[PDB]
């Protein structure tokens, strides 16, 4: 299945900032000039680098953005703001030999932690040694045999939990045994037969919920039946016909809403109705002609905004206001 | 002027939980049984103790609630959940000699920090030594000379910043010089002539904004004019005739909204219109007959919910749905 090709972050002064791989293999970025849904943008600025994955951005607990990418030497590289929303550090290597997009999250103690597929197809991770600070830990293996980019979320008890496509096409997960801990659970399978990266989110009632493209090209989901613990519900189809990984976000009223690339290469969405954890809507098309997975953020106004690579390789955007019309932010962007 | 008499926390499984002082001077709590605006409440459970302030509750970054109170001995006492949303430790003293409600915030490294007025009218503080865990640091003075209760917020660069009524009845502030620092700036005056505790919130564009009852009994506000920095706007009146401390929250679409006890002992509110930093609305009454400052929280549905001590000395609640009818949560509660 197709993968996400940008990340979006919310700056601490409330503006969205988008990171992509340019046609020159540099990381480029583009941001809203003002904190509002209909805001004009800066246009495209290079952060240089020579990269071969999607960039994954996270906001440090001191509000500096940090971007993680696979370099063309297959090491993990990072670049950070020197102060919130201000200038950038330049590229520093964190070593390793990686084969995926990095996935990033923040621990309860403010330390960033990065998960990758290694060249041995295990899940590997490493972390800041102190809140929002260098230096970083050594690389550590969590074993396994995976084929997806990993996805990571924090549980409602502070424990990170990672979801991957296994070599058997099942969904697998592994979690921290306590908040911030270097001791993880064994690998456990959630079964299923999947054909995308998984997407995970935390419901408002504190349960993780995971979304995948099944072998039948439908969207399927599975969720913790209690906060921060198994058992899981087991697999439920939301139907459709999709060709990307799904992406999921929480609306302002905490209904989940999922975005995919359809078989017709349009953007489609489906949502919980009425309230959080409510019964799901029909599938609805937002049109377009897209060649990536969609990426979704919530803006300062509380409205969802979606970013996609268009058939022309520009970055395009559409927002809750009916949704807005499609709007191009130009650029020449690539998939990895 | 009248103060807040409950504190409210958003638990990690999406339920509101209210703490108050009972007529027996113990701390009591009550919670939504499910994570919905529509939810029935548990009713009051005692946490015992013998207290002479409002309790202040905070959620540790590992999702365990923790409550801070002034004991009858004038010491700072705390009580914590042993697991998220599960059982309570019972009371432990952190010593000191305090004269105010405590105010608690979390640092960027996950360490709770508590701010009090000392017996010497100076601002004092102490902090967890590691993320979300005992032991605590020594008591330390940040000096100054203050009246009533402090208020604390985090800046959009992760620096804590505290606001107090000084003994000259101006608003004063003091901030960490760096995220998680123990080095604070000097005291600075923002002038004014106030007769309540201040309330502080962070706007969606990253600027702190403070609300106070002025000596004229109007609601006044002042804001950082840039993210995380002076100079401030200087004081502007939002008029009205109020007899409590104000409380403020952000709506789903990030319009700030302020709640007060009016001179007619009704609950009144006023909000930013159209968007975050659109012009303020007219004052509007939500009726009721109340004898405290209101306390506001956002529920899992993205809806504001307000708690007040009624004339019957029960706790009452009213919520965004046109607001709901008033609903009694019963109990027998007191101010200190
Ligand atoms: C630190 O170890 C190096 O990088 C890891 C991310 C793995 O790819 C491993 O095979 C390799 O030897
Ligand atoms: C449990 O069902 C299995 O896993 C799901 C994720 C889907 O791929 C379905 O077609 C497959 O048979
Ligand atoms: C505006 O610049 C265009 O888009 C960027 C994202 C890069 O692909 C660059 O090479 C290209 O010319
Ligand atoms: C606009 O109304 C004024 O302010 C409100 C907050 C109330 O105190 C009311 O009695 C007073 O007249
Ligand atoms: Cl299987
Ligand atoms: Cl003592
Ligand atoms: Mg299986
Ligand atoms: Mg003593």
């Amino acid at each position: 299945g197709l993968s996400e090709i940008v990340s979006v972050a919310n700056t601490s002064d409330g503006r969205l900032e988008v990171f992509g791989v340019g046609s020159d293999h540099a990381v480029w970025h583009n941001w809203q000039l003002t904190p509002y849904s209909n805001s004009p943008w800066s246009g495209w600025l290079s952060l240089n680098g020579n990269v071969t994955s999607k960039p994954a951005v996270y906001v440090n607990t001191d509000d500096r953005l940090e971007v993680f990418v696979r370099g063309s030497d297959n090491a993990l590289w990072h670049n950070w703001q020197i102060a919130p929303n201000l200038g950038w550090s330049g590229w520093q290597s964190l070593g390793g030999s990686i084969a995926s997009n990095p996935a990033v999250y923040v621990n309860t103690d403010g330390r960033l932690e990065v998960f990758v597929r290694g060249s041995d197809n295990a899940l590997w991770h490493l972390s800041q040694t102190a809140a929002h600070s260098n230096p970083w830990s050594s690389w550590q293996s969590l074993n396994g045999n995976i084929i997806g980019n990993p996805a990571v979320h924090i549980n409602s008890d502070g424990r990170l939990e990672v979801f991957v496509r296994g070599s058997d096409n099942a969904l697998w997960h592994i979690s921290q045994t306590a908040p911030d801990s270097n001791l993880w659970s064994n690998w456990e399978s959630l079964n299923g037969s999947i054909s995308s990266d998984p997407a995970v989110i935390g419901t408002v009632d504190g349960r993780l919920e995971v979304f995948v493209r099944g072998s039948d090209n439908a969207l399927w989901h599975n969720w913790q039946t209690v906060p921060h613990s198994g058992p899981w519900s087991g697999w439920v189809s939301l139907n459709g016909n999709i060709i990307s990984a799904p992406t999921v976000a929480r609306n302002w009223d905490n209904r989940l809403e999922v975005f995919v690339c359809g078989a017709d290469n349009a953007l489609w969405h489906i949502w919980q109705t009425v309230s959080h954890s409510g019964p799901w809507s029909s599938w609805a098309s937002l049109n377009g002609n897209i060649i990536s997975a969609p990426t979704v953020a919530q803006d300062a106004d509380g409205l969802l905004e979606v970013f996609v690579l268009g058939s022309d390789h520009a970055l395009w955007n559409i927002r809750q206001t009916s949704w807005s019309p499609w709007l191009s932010l130009n650029g020449s962007l690539i998939s990895t």
